[PDB]
């Protein structure tokens, strides 16, 4: 009866799963997250204490916070202590962890909570209401929700573009700030396109730690348009799959994971005219293992990201080892080299 | 370096969870885990196979699949084994277990599968978009998105209706079938009233073991009116706070959570005055453990539904053992004891 209970228990967590996502943006967007990393390791909050460092008016807030704490406890983005009350019984007190640190607005503006934000928004929610639509009559989840794809929309919609740009931003300011602590492979060139950049913030923290190295920014005219200038990276509004400004290495972070095998080869023939011989791609992603079933949080990431990409633009996947160095040998390169890995992102 | 490796890759998990649920609600819409069902332990399949099981005609399915067969397997709803094919590469098949059995719609009507799609249909979705407006504004998330409650908006749209009622027969006829092997407590008594029995599945699996025994299943009107019947379970439609039909012993599934304190005892005080002295009250529901940080599957599943009762009905909690006993004596009642336990459903 230990068995039976063990699954049907897992099974009930499983349909009632929409909870944390949905918790975990409330809590972002109510500042909990911040004012705890505000507080600071160590310095447990109560549920009071947070209603009213937080300003709150609403007399029931405290017990509300008190639920969601719990919520982020569970999960294991909060810790907690007891503290006792006069009458024997026991207040929960609350407190920062580093994986709070991670889902923090931090005025560095590296934070994973834009990520989550991204992926709540209402604008990417209703494309899953369409994927078993995708499966059964072709087409892509998204499209089929609006008719355009998310880059399109993104172009329409203002909001929605800097949402999305800042959840992209967010990530990569962590994770090249941790990949340039292994890295030598900039070292020693003349200047690098970041082909799909976003809002420059990869440029940023690459010239920021190697000045005199010269940054193209390139995206879509309506990212571009609307993000911020670090010096040493300009900004270039184009189209990939029409040119590729020229440089001394091209880079390209979480681009392929986007595009059909038949589109990112079209993507390296302008980064490979865009080079010189005897030169590098530089490539950012993810991978997937060769072995599917594993339930750490890295697995857990990247089947995440290849089920997002299922349901918001057409062909894209996350893709393994070897089909990263398939693509590069069907495009003509010669050499494909496995680098380095910063919080699940590999450099190939 | 590898602490914030793990913190990261955590946050990155958490911030693209969305995935899980909607994932696994495409899975029951396709009818993958039903035909799993019908394969059986140990019966591997492709994702090809299980396309042409399901007869689908896009000629892409397998490879979208595939995709969603690799997210199933990473949180344990199947088990999956490597494949050699003639090229030397490797297919990986998928299979059968026990929380696969849990998530398919058993021919006995018994399925969890329901509990996740009334969570991520769209009616109940749009209550967490004000969840953040309510803990700053007061109310309550879902009659801030709707202008009524959730029992309200059923009366008015029979499509939610039979999805509500029916995530709860399925629950609960997997839960009452496991509670049966271990409760004495129906054992000698006349008649029970199923006070918010919905669509009478509780009733229907307490009568088929001790016939015999007169079941009254009573619910709000647009309930009743649109259940099936089992022979000894008589539907009552009416209003739990106007009164509660008399009997032997009235029960009470799942209520209390959706109540607050002062709601709880009008419904107590109608049950009280429903029964004879010496006579029972018989509480299902899960319990809040005193300490909230626990991360296995039981603590998660009574945290996400006291996240659900906070968004979908005013006042709704999960609570503790104390907190149930607490009630009980209010409400005038001598005797509280717990008694046993099935599928995290505790009987009171
Ligand atoms: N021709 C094109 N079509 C679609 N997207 C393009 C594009 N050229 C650039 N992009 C951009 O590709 C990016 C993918 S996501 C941004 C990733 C960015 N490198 C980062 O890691 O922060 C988007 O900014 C999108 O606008
Ligand atoms: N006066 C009332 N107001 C609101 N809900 C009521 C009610 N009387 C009964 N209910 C019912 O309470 C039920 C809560 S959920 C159903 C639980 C059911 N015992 C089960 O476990 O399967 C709903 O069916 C709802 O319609
Ligand atoms: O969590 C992510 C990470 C990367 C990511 C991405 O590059 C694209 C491109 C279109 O939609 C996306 C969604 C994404 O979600
Ligand atoms: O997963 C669940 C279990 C029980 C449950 C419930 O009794 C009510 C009453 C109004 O909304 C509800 C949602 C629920 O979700």
């Amino acid at each position: 009866p230990s068995q039976d209970e063990e699954a049907c228990v897992l099974a009930i967590q499983l349909a009632t799963s929409t909870v944390l996502p949905m918790i975990l943006k409330s809590a972002i967007e109510l500042d909990i997250l911040n004012t705890i990393s505000k507080a600071g390791p160590g310095n447990y909050l109560s549920p009071s204490d947070l209603a009213s460092k937080l300003l709150m008016s609403n007399p029931h807030a405290p017990i509300m916070l008190e639920r969601i704490l719990r919520v982020l406890a569970t999960y294991k983005v909060l810790g907690c202590k007891p503290s006792e009350l006069s009458d024997g019984e026991v207040e929960w007190l609350y407190c920062w962890t580093p994986v709070c640190k991670f889902l923090s607005n931090n005025e560095d503006g590296a934070s994973i909570a834009p990520l989550l934000l991204v992926h709540q928004d209402q604008v990417p929610m209703k494309s899953w209401y369409h994927l078993t639509d995708a499966i059964l009559d072709g087409g892509t989840a998204f499209n089929k929700a609006y008719g355009m794809n998310i880059f399109d929309y993104a172009s329409q919609d203002p909001q929605f573009n800097k949402v999305f740009n800042r959840s992209m931003a967010g990530h990569s300011t962590i994770t090249m700030k941790k990949i340039l602590e292994t890295y030598n492979g900039f070292e020693g060139l003349k200047s690098i396109v970041d082909v799909g950049g976003g809002s420059g913030a990869t440029l940023n923290m690459i010239i920021s730690k190697y000045p005199t190295i010269k940054g193209i920014n390139f995206d879509l005219p309506h990212v571009v348009g609307d993000s911020p200038i670090h010096p040493g990276v300009e900004h270039v509004g184009g189209d990939m799959f029409a040119s590729v400004p020229k440089g001394d290495a091209i880079f390209l972070k979480w681009i392929f994971h986007s595009w059909s095998d038949e589109d990112c080869l079209r993507i390296l023939k302008n980064c490979y005219e865009a080079l010189a011989d005897n030169k590098k791609v530089i490539v950012a992603e993810f991978i997937i293992p060769e072995v599917p079933g594993g339930s750490d949080d890295a697995t857990k990431s990247v089947v995440h990201l290849d089920a997002v990409m299922l349901a918001y633009v057409p062909g894209g996947k996350e893709r393994t080892e070897k089909e990263f160095e398939a693509l590069a040998t069907s495009a003509g390169f010669k050499s494909f080299r496995k680098v380095c890995c910063a919080f699940n992102t590999w450099i190939m």
